[PDB]
């Protein structure tokens, strides 16, 4: 069986359920995890021992004052007169959500390093990340959205001038998680607010339309030598598993696999999906869902185990 | 008066490129340029005497055994018997061309680090590296680019089969820069050669038609403020250097005028230019390569750290160069 190590933290607005995922996965990992490595908003990485990972100590977290390890080579590193400690660190899981994480600046580092990983690399990171993006990614491949205007600061009142608007619709940043800066616009007063917030997230934000009690399917998984090995599909907002045709759980898994493709290797992405008039759209790509959304797999430590094993992995 | 380093070198197929790159740009900037910062192929940084700087020094650099800098905030990290010593770094100018430099890892390293640069952050190194992103980017934004079929390893053997357009095609990496692994296929003996060729550069290959008689114009710029400062157009293909005409002239013309493109085509190159350049290329020095094709301007490819940095389309580079410094955040 694979030794792991857990990274999370990050200098992120999903920063405080990072370490939830990561509270999460020591419950499922127990012993498989030799490192607990906290990524701290100014970019310091920290050894956190087992014992100390739970809500309590994180509260608290400044008064404790751990010593910074910095990033290189195949681990982490201990500086003083005497020379450099370095701390060779196995297969790390990147549980940093949005910020780092996502955005693919620990992808880039993680692999300039050449440290192994679990976690979407580079490509996979950007294109996710923003969802224009994404929308440009999935129209490529076939695969439906919903139509959608890119705002930012400086066009934000010509596109929106001479305008009878078409209510209701949803304001989101271009790139965020967790619904952060995610408002439903059902008159003209309400557009200001909705457009503040969401440009306190992101330069640019989405304005696409809204459609109420629609159905949401959610479907976790990750590639492993030729196969997949997919999750449970979620229904993220009813009240466990969920009920679809067989045809229905097919069409999400064909999406789920041209989206995949060889982009997101090594790593467990949840794509979120929409069922309009029974046509699916594609909604998301999570590429680190929050505690890689293990409770919806079978045998989600038995997975894990056999993604880090296909890996190429080579130091 | 402001500093730069220049940060030079990589794990890239265009290594010895981005050496030549530093050396000329010392030679352009001279004293402003503070440090040199070499990257090897190891990924370690080290730091080189300006008197250093010369292709007979980097012949032989493999054996010079120099001491490896480590990467930090603000800058690199050196060792005293005091422990950790930090060397802040001036603005770095990113001339790692290709791999490590235009593929989005030294843009994530200085932005995590809380480092200065000039050069295309994330998402501008990712889209521009990758051919097939720039194809779905030029397609979004309205700007004319050849069809393409895009090849795996696990789909190659098919390509005559996925081909939507004749012979003749010029086949070429998804990401190489500098012409590497570019082959012009006449006929279908010839494919075979030039993509295990080119797959030797990358995971995929992009085929493209190949067009006879075209015009290609290069043009470099960078947004400085809401102001575009653009370079003369080059030729790549005779070498020479066209330059934009003035509606505001303030100098009587006493010789025969210089060779120029059209009003329309010369516009048309900039508008390319600002629309592709966006917002996502704020802080680099980038130029795109653009086809004419029946008087219809195409884009090749966007090169977001140029050889050379380009310097000598420039007009005055040092004056481009320093104002894009100042304009930064």
């Amino acid at each position: 069986h694979m030794e792991f190590c857990v990274l999370f933290g990050g200098a992120s607005f999903e920063h405080e359920i990072s370490i939830v995922s990561a509270i999460a996965l020591k419950g499922v990992l127990k012993d498989r995890i030799k490192y607990f490595i906290f990524l701290d908003e100014n970019h310091h990485f920290y050894l956190i021992e087992e014992s100390n990972m739970h809500s309590k100590y994180f509260a608290q977290i400044k008064e404790k004052k751990l010593p910074p390890l910095i990033l290189t080579h195949n681990g982490l590193l201990k500086n003083s007169f005497l020379g450099a400690k370095i701390i060779e660190l196995p297969l790390v899981i990147n549980l940093v959500h949005g910020g780092d994480g996502e955005d693919g600046k620990l992808a880039s580092l993680l692999e300039f390093y050449r440290i192994a990983f679990i976690g979407p690399r580079i490509e996979a990171s950007v294109l996710s990340y923003n969802k224009y993006l994404t929308k440009l990614y999935a129209k490529d491949l076939g695969i439906k959205t919903l139509d959608y205007v890119l705002l930012n600061e400086k066009n934000r009142a010509n596109a929106l001038d001479l305008m009878n608007f078409n209510f209701p619709f949803i304001v989101k940043p271009s790139n965020a998680g967790s619904s952060l800066g995610v408002n439903v616009v059902k008159e003209e007063k309400e557009l200001i607010y909705a457009l503040d917030s969401a440009f306190e997230y992101s330069k640019e934000v989405l304005i696409e339309p809204f459609i109420q009690g629609v159905k949401e399917y959610n479907l976790a998984g990750c590639k492993i030598k030729k196969d997949f090995c997919f999750s449970y599909i979620e229904e993220p907002n009813k009240q466990p598993k969920a009920s679809l045709s067989n045809a229905l759980e097919e069409q999400l898994k064909e999406n789920f696999k041209k989206l995949y493709s060889d982009l997101f290797d090594g790593a467990i992405i949840r794509c979120d999906f929409f069922v309009i008039e029974n046509e699916v759209y594609l909604n998301e790509i999570n590429p680190i869902p929050g505690s890689l959304a293990n409770y919806l797999f079978d045998d989600f430590k038995t997975t894990l185990e056999n993604l880090a094993q296909s890996l190429p992995k080579t130091p």
